[PDB]
């Protein structure tokens, strides 16, 4: 079919859908063209071996006002992650300690080092901000040093550096600390409101959506009805100064005034542009890549850890699994754990057979929470790297030096072509909130000019 | 049309064509499917405002024995870049000095610092090598430190650091030194036989091909006749364990036992794979990017600099143009300069209007060679970044940390799908020689099976 619309939107993840929703409200017509047999993108609720799991994005923090607002608008409610009882910390020396409170049970020297690093990052994030970190006078120096090297420059305490790395490298960017810059760490902190917010799992991992995060996209897509096209990978965008023609599998042709590419930036070159994008985009797009993390799901007859006075929370910068949390579904009697294996550790796990990887990861969960962790009734690994329409997790970031070199241009339209994803967002960077904010920002931009 | 072949080759640059040539010799049938209206890829001879120029790859060094061998095979001859007279060095302080000999005319302290850095890089390249740099016990530490930070760790002398950087960062990888690792610098040096080879422009920029480097591809393609398809972007590769179907514009369908993707790695995801490539490739391919350099051409009525006793060679790490050389065509009476503006300096130039960029570049050429440099009869910038079938120059390299993380897998076939380009080569890495070696290495792999 061929259709005429004010705006053609490539991708029905939260960003593309939030944009379509905002455009429709202003009276513009849209078509949303989506590669997969479903909406939601990097958010996805699925049933594996009889257990319902959130395969992708799921958490809502208090700072995420755009997503919170949208949840309310869509009639969706939240619930909080279980956090009663003691957390587990595993030190660099391999000592496991149960604790409560807002600091790891390390010695006083390491605690003071970590406190000072957290304060310095808070200071930098407050000064530099998330909107245009590249514009700050400090940006060049921060962007040309790796976060690893910056931490070495700030502190001689290895355990403090590794823990501070846990929160940004493994915890957020899902790339090793030698591979992204200090400026990118500052961006990540600023985007969540402060570095302190990223340190506190009760903030950044505060809540989930009743019915699952994928319902945000599902409900937006439902309102759009026949303007959403599924199983329709976009192959070609033909464009000039006054419009664009979007071509997708299934003989879909959308003639529009503007186009939104609502896909992560590592996938821009999946599409042929006629004429080609300018050299700026050709070059900039190559310097964006997704991280890698394995989101591990383990389902048990009960949340057994709670019976032992544990919250289900565990941290260990030197473990294959560096974070574990209670991820029990709302009103579920069965317990579910969620755990993360990041970057180079994820590579190492994928080198093993499935059997051996599962055994290794469950051994790591057993180290945190005890031998019952090794007996799940359902076990699943989210494998976003294998998905051709994603290719990693959680989200994209520049290579080292790329943020200051290209950052100013990452949201700039090319003629009628706009870009919208969490991966180029300011506040909410890399998160559903960022996707929503970018969708809304892009819609407002298009509305104002039309 | 639909055809059956032993091997379908995506891309008619030197790598794809070298592979096809080798395969035919062993009696395997091929089709070479090429996006552009021409062969040669990043090698390209073109005429701009009536002047013949080499828009892309052009130089042959003595270490490049695979290319030299191929040249002989194709009946192509070489000539040497003009190098008589004095070179020009511009110091960090902006001092311009004419000189001869194999070291910059800096003070003795800076000269010693540079010598020590060159020796250390030579040592590292000899130990680590170009074949599998990631496998060496020193590799992990070298790959997790930027070349900039490594230079800071080795020497306090900024002028020495910046000059060493000129040879690797601006001069080869065409990325800033803060963005790639020490191991990547070591790889680049090893790939050319030593760091010392990269320092000496009489080695790495020794010779050009009579008739132009593109003739290497043109002659290989001519021998293949109707098995080369032009104006045929490959869109889809459908595959299983025993074969592949390659689909290209113009209703081209090639059914083959094996496929060679003979394209730079930043372009692998231009093609849809059915089924998708494994997660290893999905991830690794995102961490590969081309550098950026503006290859500047300036044509004059004569090689005026020679009249002033200058070779045309100039170096200045703090100039917008950090290198300039005599690039006069073989038997041409007109003089042609070649100059290079790299990475972030290239970005800064492209921010200016064409008029202002030209004026800025030529003012830099005039600093090296005098006011006559500002009056070329023809002026041209190679703009590989704009080319959708290249998207930068010279070649691709991993982001920081990528070489040790993914290097071992950069040549690994996926079922029937092989990978061949200069950007994943060992010896001759990023150069025509590397493209040729990889094409031949890939062919031998398939032939032996
Ligand atoms: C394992 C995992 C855990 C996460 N955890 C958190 C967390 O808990 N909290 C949170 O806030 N977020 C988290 N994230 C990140 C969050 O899910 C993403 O930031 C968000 O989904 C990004 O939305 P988007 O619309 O910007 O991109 P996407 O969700 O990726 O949507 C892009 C869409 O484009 C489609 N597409 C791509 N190319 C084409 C094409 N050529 N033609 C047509 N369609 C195309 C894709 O199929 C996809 O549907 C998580 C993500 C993952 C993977
Ligand atoms: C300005 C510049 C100066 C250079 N200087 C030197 C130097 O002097 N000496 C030297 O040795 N080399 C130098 N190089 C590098 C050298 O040119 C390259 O290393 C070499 O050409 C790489 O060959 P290749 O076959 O590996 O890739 P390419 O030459 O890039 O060939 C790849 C081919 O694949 C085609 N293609 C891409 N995608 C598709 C698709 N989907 N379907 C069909 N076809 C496709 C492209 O059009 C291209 O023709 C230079 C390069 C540039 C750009």
């Amino acid at each position: 079919p061929t259709l005429q619309r004010d705006v053609a939107i490539v991708g029905a993840g939260p960003s593309g859908l939030a944009a379509a929703t905002a455009l429709r409200k202003a009276g513009l017509s849209v078509a949303v063209i989506e590669a997969r047999d479903r909406v939601g993108g990097r958010t996805w609720t699925d049933t594996i071996d009889g257990a319902v799991l959130e395969i992708g994005g799921q958490w809502v923090s208090p700072d995420q006002t755009a997503l919170i607002s949208l949840l309310d608008e869509l009639g969706l409610k939240t619930f909080e992650r279980y956090r009663e009882g003691e957390s587990v910390y595993i030190s660099s020396a391999g000592e496991r300690t149960r604790y409560t409170g807002d600091s790891f049970p390390t010695n006083e020297t390491t605690k003071k080092e970590m406190d000072r690093l957290i304060d310095e990052m808070d200071d930098l994030a407050a000064q530099i901000g998330a909107e245009e970190p590249w514009a700050h006078p400090l940006a060049r120096d921060l962007d040309t040093v790796s976060f690893k090297q910056w931490l070495i420059n700030q502190s001689d305490d290895a355990e403090a550096r590794d823990n501070i790395g846990l929160f940004i490298a493994g915890g957020m960017l899902t790339k090793p600390a030698h591979s992204f810059s200090a400026l990118q760490a500052v961006l990540m902190a600023a985007s969540a409101g402060s570095f302190s917010h990223l340190v506190d799992e009760d903030f950044i991992l505060d809540k989930r959506v009743i019915g699952g995060m994928q319902q945000v996209s599902i409900r937006m897509a439902e309102a759009l009805g026949d303007d959403v096209f599924l199983n329709a990978p976009v192959r070609t965008v033909k464009w000039n100064e006054s419009g664009a023609t979007v071509l997708a599998d299934g003989d879909i042709r959308v003639e529009a005034s503007r186009v939104i590419l609502a896909v992560p930036p590592n996938l821009y070159s999946r599409i042929s542009y006629d004429p080609p994008l300018p050299r700026r985009q050709h070059q900039m797009h190559q310097h964006q890549s997704l991280g890698l993390v394995i989101k591990v799901h383990a389902v048990y007859e009960t949340p057994f850890w709670r019976e032992d006075g544990l919250s289900g929370t565990g941290f260990g910068a030197s473990e294959v699994v560096q974070e574990v949390y209670d991820n029990t579904n709302h009103e579920d009697d069965r317990g579910t754990l969620v755990a993360f294996v990041s970057d180079e550790k994820a590579d190492a796990m994928f080198e093993l057979s499935a059997e051996e990887r599962k055994a290794t990861i469950l051994a790591s969960l057993a180290r945190y929470l005890g031998p019952k962790a090794e007996e799940p009734v359902v076990y699943y690994e989210s494998d976003w790297g294998s998905e051709e329409w994603t290719r990693g997790a959680y989200a994209a970031s520049f290579d080292l030096g790329g943020l200051h070199r290209y950052g100013a241009d990452s949201r700039t339209p090319v003629g009628p072509i706009h870009f919208s994803c969490s991966d180029i967002a300011a506040e909410g960077y890399q998160h559903v909130d960022g996707a929503v904010r970018m969708g809304q920002r892009t819609a407002a931009d298009i509305i104002a000019r039309s």
